[PDB]
């Protein structure tokens, strides 16, 4: 009947009230978020005179538990990067309020998702595309430092914010499905759009697979839909064998999901296993077609816009190549990546 006094809900969440005032320095403004872990509020802070971001974690200990691990990993990357420079959201601070966890993080405008919506699902031009790519590689690097080693396991649109809707500069947030490499626990991870082939097929992975989802997204910030929409995990292997081919025969004989996407033949190679209710044969929609990189970028589009030769399609159609290969030990790294033609 009554939950936290009258505070919370029957779903575990904060009331949130326009107008309200939390500990005589927190102004709450409006709901702009609500997720699995809780909810996000717009704040102004009197304290410091600015606008912050309170994630509102849920009063339950499932995702209090959850939210403490995410609490680690920010204050450990504030350690390491002091200047602000890496392209990670900022955790200014955390503090308990009426049996909640709250975190207070640095106000930014909208997604990658909203930027796509507002192109009409049309992709924005090379140039952008090439400012986004450089900043989220610098922060993979800024993840892959050794004493950091922290796979994001779960980039998306969704998962970029914009700093400010007039100007090109990029972070990354929601580190709560985040952790640092090493023995695997868990094996569903990732949104299916973004997922690498190494954990649809059940295998090791290490900070490789946020590389994958990076070679996924760019093509989608381009064109503006997403590169491989699987609508389960069968469609979505499918799609992935349609632009890349067959995976090597020597990682499918090691993968314990194979059979649930491959058959092994007498002669020992793998093919594809038929479907109830139309894939068009490994490896023919190539991704120089898919970017149209002799007949003026995604739909025709492009064609006669500066920074859109087919030259510059080449730098970019070669960078997702190497983001994309299957073998997650010789895809690229975001230091060489970094040191890419499409940079220069
Ligand atoms: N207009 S909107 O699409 O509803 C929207 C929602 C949240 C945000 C926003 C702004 N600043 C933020 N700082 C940290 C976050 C954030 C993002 C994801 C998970 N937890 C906090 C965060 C989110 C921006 C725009």
């Amino acid at each position: 009947k009554v939950y936290n006094d009258g505070y919370d809900d029957d779903n575990y969440d904060y009331i949130v009230k326009n107008g309200e005032k939390w500990m005589d320095r927190y102004e709450i403004d409006s709901l702009i978020g609500k997720g699995s872990f809780g909810q996000v509020v717009k704040a102004y802070d009197r304290v410091e005179q600015e606008w912050v971001a309170i994630k509102i974690i849920k009063n339950k200990k499932a995702f209090l538990n959850q939210a403490q691990i995410e609490v680690r990993l920010l204050e450990l990357m504030n350690k390491h990067d002091t200047e602000m420079k890496y392209y990670i959201v900022h955790l200014k601070r955390h503090f308990m309020f009426r049996n909640h966890l709250c975190l207070v993080f640095e106000m930014l405008s909208y997604n990658l998702y909203d930027l796509l919506r507002n192109t009409n699902f049309r992709g924005v031009s090379l140039n952008l595309t090439r400012k986004f790519a450089q900043q989220m590689c610098t922060a993979l690097l800024f993840l892959a430092t050794p004493e950091l080693s922290i796979i994001h396991c779960d980039l998306k649109p969704e998962n970029i914010l914009l700093c400010n809707p007039k100007r090109s500069a990029i972070k990354i947030v929601d580190f709560g499905s985040s952790c640092q490499l090493g023995q695997r626990i868990y094996q569903y991870i990732q949104s299916r759009f973004y997922r690498s082939p190494e954990v649809l097929l059940g295998m090791p992975y290490d900070l490789a697979i946020d590389m994958w989802s990076l070679g996924c997204i760019l093509v989608e910030m381009h064109t503006g839909e997403p590169l491989f929409s699987g609508a389960n995990e069968v469609d979505q292997m499918n799609k992935i064998v349609e632009v890349l081919g067959i995976p090597p025969a020597h990682i499918l004989d090691q993968a314990p999901k194979a059979r649930k996407f491959f058959e092994k033949l007498p002669d020992g190679t793998w093919n594809l296993k038929k479907t109830k209710d139309e894939y068009k044969p490994p490896g023919t929609r190539k991704l120089h077609n898919i970017l149209g990189v002799e007949t003026g970028g995604p739909g025709g589009r492009r064609a006669g816009e500066s920074g859109h030769t087919v030259a510059d399609y080449l730098k970019f159609k070669d960078l997702i190549l190497r983001m994309l290969d299957y073998d997650p030990k010789t895809r690229i790294q975001p230091y060489y990546a970094l040191q890419h033609s499409f940079f220069k």
